[PDB]
Order: C-alpha cells, then sequence, then structure tokens
C-alpha cells in the first residue's frame, strides 16, 4: 500500500518497521500487519524489518513466549540473510536467528555448539563487537547467532526456545528489547517478500 525509498522508521498495525541503507537503491512496501516486501540493488549495507519493541526491562520468562510464524518469497542475488533480529539489554546483546542466506552463510568462525528448534538444526555462535553503533549508542556488545544448517524460508521461529538453548550453552539472557523479522543485504541486489509475519507474544 505504501512504498518507502529512503531511510525511515515508523509503525504500521502495531508493528515497528525500519528501512535503512547506507547507500544504494531500496524499496520497502508496507503491506499491513507484519508483512512487507523489499527490493535492493547497488547497496553497500541495507536492512528491512518489521517487529515489535517490548519496552521496560523484562526477561523472556516475564514477557511470555515470543514466536514468529512467517513466510518469505526470498530471492537474494548476492550476500543477504533472512532472520529474526533483535536486542537484549542488561547485558547488551544483538541477536540473530537466521533461517536463510544468499551467497555467504553468516556469521563466520566456528560454532560453540548446535541446537534443535522448530524442526531444524542451528549452529550457535557468539562474538564481540567493539565500539560499534547499537541501541545504546556506540559501545561494546555481544552478538548471539543461531544459524540453520540448511536454508528455509517459511515456518515458525520460536524465539523463546532459542533464548533457552543459548542460556543452556552458557550465554546470558537479559531483558528483551525488541525482535523483528529481518532481511539484510550486502554489496548485492535482490528481492524478498515477507508475505506472512505473525508475531505472537505470550
Amino acid at each position: 500500500a505504501t512504498t518507502l525509498y529512503e531511510n525511515k522508521t515508523g509503525t504500521e498495525d502495531g508493528y515497528d518497521y525500519e528501512l535503512w541503507k547506507d547507500s544504494g537503491n531500496t524499496s520497502m512496501i508496507l503491506n499491513g500487519g507484519g508483512t512487507f516486501s523489499c527490493q535492493w540493488s547497488n547497496i553497500n549495507n541495507c536492512l528491512f524489518r518489521k517487529g515489535k519493541k517490548f519496552g521496560g526491562n523484562q526477561s523472556y520468562q516475564q514477557i511470555g513466549n515470543i514466536s514468529f510464524d512467517y513466510g518469505c518469497d526470498y530471492h537474494p542475488n548476492g550476500n543477504s540473510y533472512l532472520c529474526v533480529y533483535g536486542w537484549t539489554t542488561s547485558p547488551l546483546v544483538e541477536f540473530y536467528i537466521v533461517d536463510s542466506w544468499g551467497s555467504w552463510r553468516p556469521p563466520g568462525g566456528s560454532p560453540k555448539g548446535q541446537i534443535y528448534v522448530d524442526g531444524g538444526t542451528y549452529d550457535v555462535y557468539e562474538t564481540t563487537r567493539v565500539n560499534q553503533p547499537s541501541i545504546q549508542g556506540n559501545t561494546t556488545f555481544q552478538q548471539y547467532f543461531s544459524v540453520r544448517t540448511e536454508r528455509r524460508t517459511s515456518g515458525t521461529i520460536n524465539v523463546t526456545e532459542h533464548f533457552k538453548a543459548w542460556e543452556r550453552m552458557g550465554m546470558r539472557m537479559g531483558n528483551i528489547y525488541e525482535a523483528a523479522l529481518n532481511v539484510e543485504g550486502y554489496q548485492s541486489s535482490g528481492s524478498a517478500n515477507v508475505y506472512k509475519n505473525n508475531m505472537t507474544i505470550g
């Protein structure tokens, strides 16, 4: 219904959305609810997402179950990934549950372990980003990744279950800040239609 071509944040039907790129061509069609369609080309970095911020300072147990029931028509022509994306605070962690990717499988390096969630096996990774932009300014924070061992582009992502598995692997879970269904592109072109994105909370 509404198409965005330039960096913007906002809300639609209760969902926080963002289009961002540092340079290049981007189009994000806001299609209601959690749904959005995007196209990129000639970009360095871009992202497209719809999700929800939680507010306050509450743990995943306090919030209740967080899940995404999603479907994406996913056609990256180069580097890209399709994931649930979000942040915790106390401690500050940028987290990723990646179900598909383009030419490169993120994040690199070697996994801490593997977990089994929503019928799929996920490699688990932890990294540190030093003095990088974040939801709390330029600072140092951890990244948590679950990355599916084989690509898929529709199904349920039970975010809470990844949180619990990460905890069991020793990765500390603080208060949940936001979670969103997210398409990233890097030095590439592509399209991705998130035609279904039902976020459920509790």
